[PDB]
């Protein structure tokens, strides 16, 4: 019977290839916390999670304190086989801070898989090793945005996530330029990041329908708490509506199902607090006939690998996992081949297949 | 025109005189972060907030980073009179961490009042200076619970908040003992901290009504997100039902109003992220005919004073602000007279009057 007898954490900062700009922040790096769990047979497991404070409220400093001072006393000395119960006991001591939970949940899965000498994807039941991602396009003026999209098409992507909601007039004009520059072989996914109101959303959908575009989803058009508007939009729309910030966890999923507020849920492990909770959402969505995609924060390739592993296990094929495009290939080439637009897991990995040598020990 | 030109913080740790135990956690201490904003005319403004990780998710470490690295660049160099714009822009950068936001909102209020040479209570429009609080009673076995209640009664408390929800069988048996021990001049407020399910909550309310107790509220009996059960309990109960963890901010207040999920909201500045957001909740509750009380985390007396100042300005008279009863009197005697059960603001204080720099070393 294996027991967890040590926990360490380490902060990992990864430089980005270009500057990443959100509605509230600009950065040239990814902030992550890694956690290492050590079993009394010597097997070590790792989880890595981002500190995206504007979305999940996590900070590196908060996560470190939580893991060392709050989760560690619950985990330490406990049997690996009781992980479901251990995590439930640990997590009930902390409201929010979902990324700190993610790091812990992922390290546990890495241990479970390593104990069976298999990959985490295999542990979770995956057989396929490859998932398609869109490429993400930052907000910009119409011309810069058309060019960015072109460069994406040229790099082999055919699913294009277009960020909107900063300049509604730009969003509207953009659709005309889209209809003129691209064929229905290009599939568009718009993510307003809560930037539109109800009237704007309806209008944007109307403008789309004035053209001949291939648009597969409209993601989180309005504020995360406006479940009434989301439901009104879902009913109005002839295009799949995706809940992102409206759904972190399973009880959020229950509410959007109950209120019919989306057609599809965007699962991210940084919101769910890891794989166990993401599996609960996927089971609720299936029962409701609601589909799921997977997404991520701007986060390290380790988070992307864990998310891809979950998706492959859950028969989720729609994915927005393009942070691999923002970092150096050498950070992930030990476990992922990114032949755009395909994210392909390497063969015969034990657990996730990354180690934290350069961070923890070198 | 005054500009904010420095932001510094300090951790405060306070021991409790006795163990505070609820359905959610047990503790013998309070961890808080204080923030100090300095104006270019040398005036200093303070806010203090608790790190109650099991309830608001806040940590001292996350609060320090948020305040000094995320909010500070927004706040530094800005004019005091632009406080509303500045806080809105700063707070948009951070999801949750409502206690970090409370500390900053309070320091701004301290400055605003000081710049007018008045108390914060006066700035907010208070006319009264006294509010009555209950004393709250930790979860425990019946005998020790009765003793703790007797203690509170001898200290002159007549409203007693009894923590429940850790042990439902205990909660039911306790009702027999309260009825035996206390008169109806003692008013009971039960707070389950989410620990009951729907069936249990109904059974508890039925049981109360088998006895002859003076019971004022039933607070947050079920999980914070079970708004459907909250509405069912509200419709079922002859006793007012209070949302605490179900309502942190104005949009949470809208939802429980829309769903008829409570009769009263327990406003706490550690949940609302400070006074500005708490005012918005009060306005919505007034418009909906929903009453408000004020509460707190088990937190420093500085948060009690701020919360009492708000309540007095908003004509809120029902209060659970008992942490003063759990800590050394010298932590509050600079600014409050606690003639149990009355919290009385001292006269002629400028701002809140916390007097923190005397005992804490602030750093940027
Ligand atoms: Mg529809
Ligand atoms: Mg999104």
């Amino acid at each position: 019977v294996s027991k967890i007898i040590d926990i360490k954490t380490s902060i990992i900062k990864i430089p980005l290839k270009r500057t990443f700009i959100t509605a509230v922040r600009s950065t040239n790096h990814i902030d992550s916390l890694a956690v290492e769990l050590t079993l009394d047979n010597g097997v070590k497991g790792y989880g890595v999670a981002p500190a995206t404070t504007a979305i999940t409220g996590d900070t590196l400093q908060g996560m470190q304190y939580i893991i060392r001072e709050i989760f560690a006393p619950v985990i330490l000395g406990s049997d690996l086989s009781d992980y479901k119960q251990t995590l439930e006991l640990a997590f009930k001591k902390v409201m929010f801070n979902s990324a700190a939970k993610m790091a812990i949940d992922l390290a546990y899965h890495d241990l479970l898989a390593k104990e069976q000498d298999i990959s985490v994807a295999k542990l979770l039941g995956a057989k396929a090793n490859s998932i398609v991602t869109d490429v993400s396009i930052s907000c910009g003026n119409v011309a810069e945005t058309i060019q960015n999209i072109q460069n994406g098409v040229e790099a082999n992507f055919t699913a294009i996530k277009v960020k909107t909601g900063a300049d509604f007039n730009r969003d509207i004009q953009l659709l005309k330029a889209l209809d003129n520059e691209f064929s229905k072989n290009i599939k568009f996914r718009f993510d307003a990041n809560q930037g539109w109101n109800l009237a704007q959303t309806k209008q944007f959908i109307e403008e789309i329908n004035k053209y001949s575009l291939n648009v597969e989803i409209i993601e989180q058009p309005v504020k995360y708490y406006d479940i009434k508007a989301m439901a009104e939009i879902t009913k109005f729309s002839n295009i799949p509506v995706v809940a992102d910030e409206s759904v972190f966890d399973a009880k959020d999923a229950e509410r959007v199902i109950d209120e019919q507020a989306c057609n599809m849920i965007n699962i991210k492990l940084a919101k769910t607090g890891g794989i166990l909770e993401a599996q609960k959402i996927k089971k609720l969505a299936d029962s409701a006939g609601i589909s799921c995609m997977v997404g991520c924060m701007m986060e390290s390739p380790a988070g992307i690998l864990a998310t891809a592993s979950f998706a492959l296990a859950e028969d989720i094929t729609v994915a927005d996992l393009d942070p691999l495009d923002w970092v150096a290939k050498d950070l992930y080439s030990d476990y992922i081949t990114f032949n755009e637009p395909n994210i392909i897991l390497k063969d015969n990995l034990k657990g996730f297949g990354f180690n934290l040598a350069e961070n923890l020990y070198f």
